[PDB]
């Protein structure tokens, strides 16, 4: 099954870590739980982003250029990239935009945290149809000490 994974800010706003004005950890200690153990696929530039394989889970870049680092798994179309997986019960995506649409049309789940916070900027997560799928997790958290704003986790399921 596919799922994707990600933190939206108002208005479907997402970006990189560097661009995030928010602080969060268990924003990251969610998707380090929910990521652990499994392939994730992601594209070019969340990979440069990240700049190093992420821990015990197989890392896929998807990208139309020949890779340049030994360290993850390369392929060059969505259906390689699913090929590359194997046989699992679970497969993350973890952006960026065109990867999250690419995805978006064949994930069976959503795993997304819901910033309460404004910000600007270039991308956004696509825009799915509410009618379509089911909310069957939520836990709102008001902002602490650690974490720096309030947040929304949630859990959808396609119907
Ligand atoms: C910032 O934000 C934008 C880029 O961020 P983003 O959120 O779109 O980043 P992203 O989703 O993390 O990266 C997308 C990239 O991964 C590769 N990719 C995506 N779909 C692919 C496919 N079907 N086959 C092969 N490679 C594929 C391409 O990299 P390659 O360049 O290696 O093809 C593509 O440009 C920019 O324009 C910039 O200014
Ligand atoms: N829930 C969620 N939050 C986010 O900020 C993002 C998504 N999803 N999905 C897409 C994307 C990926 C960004 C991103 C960047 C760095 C690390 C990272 O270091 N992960 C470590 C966590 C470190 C720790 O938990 O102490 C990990 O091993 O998962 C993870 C994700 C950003």
């Amino acid at each position: 099954m596919i799922s994707l994974i990600a933190a939206l800010a108002v208005d479907r706003v997402i970006g990189m870590e560097n661009a995030m004005p928010w602080n969060l950890p268990a924003d990251l200690a969610w998707f380090k739980r929910n990521t652990l153990d499994k392939p994730v696929i992601m594209g070019r530039h969340t990979w440069e982003s990240i700049g190093r394989p992420l821990p015990g889970r197989k890392n896929i870049i998807l990208s139309s250029q020949p890779g340049t680092d030994d360290r993850v798994t390369w392929v060059k179309s969505v259906d390689e990239a699913i090929a590359a997986c194997g046989d699992v019960p679970e497969i993350m995506v973890i952006g960026g935009g065109r990867v999250y649409e690419q995805f978006l049309p064949k994930a069976q789940k959503l795993y997304l945290t819901h910033i309460d916070a404004e910000v600007e900027g270039d991308t956004h997560f696509p825009d799915y149809e509410p009618d379509d799928w089911e909310s069957v997790f939520s836990e709102f958290h008001d902002a602490d000490a650690q974490n720096s704003h309030s947040y929304c986790f949630e859990i959808l399921e396609r119907r």
